[PDB]
DNA sequence: GAGCTGTCATAAAGTTGTCACGG
DNA sequence: CCCGTGACAACTTTATGACAGCT
């Protein structure tokens, strides 16, 4: 596990860190482990119920439309250095994370 | 307490005088306060666990309840404001703390 | 001319899963 | 499966101010 780092935005574990550059930002420990997933599967997109089981749990009940709630408060979050883009919707399929856009 | 001395932001622990100074002005602070930055320090942009701390510091988990790890960031804290330096203290909600010079 | 420590109980702060409404 | 937001009531994790015993 070591840090990941894509269009300037950077994750690393062992700090438990998100920095836009050299700016931190802060978000709640969901957020932090949905980044955590996106950014270690980018280019593929997740349906909610995909969401749920890699980040929740394969038998966690929360429903499909907390993902939304989440995908949004990282990208509230991930805002500061633009990187909301990053977050991307896909109409009836889910989400993903991408560099391209 | 290795040998060379820690300066970052402006602060700085010299194991040899056993000191830490905010630019130039000492910074006073207990026995621990001290061993715990110098441990945070040698050990920065990498948060550890209350547990953790009580094994590095205290050198074992086994006396002390984890929450004193608080207490100790506390005192710690109120001990880097003159320099402004208690914002290298930073807390990892669920995680634990961290000694970061990015802010 | 004291300076330190480890725990508590308590007041604070930051999170979370859903909703209702709108776009 | 349409998705994105701002609002919530409850819940969980931290920061403090004391406190009495010791070194």
């Amino acid at each position: 596990e070591e840090v990941i780092e894509m269009q300037g935005l950077s994750l690393d574990p062992t700090s438990h860190r998100v920095m836009a550059g050299e700016e931190p930002l802060e978000m709640g420990p969901t957020e932090f482990k949905l980044l955590h997933f996106f950014m270690t599967h980018p280019e593929r997109v997740y349906s909610r119920e995909q969401l749920l089981n890699h980040v929740w749990g394969t038998n966690v009940y929360v429903e499909d439309r907390t993902v939304d709630v989440h995908i949004r408060r990282l990208r509230k979050a991930l805002e500061p250095g633009g990187h909301d883009r990053m977050v991307q919707t896909v109409r009836g399929t889910g989400y993903r994370f991408s560099t391209r856009f």
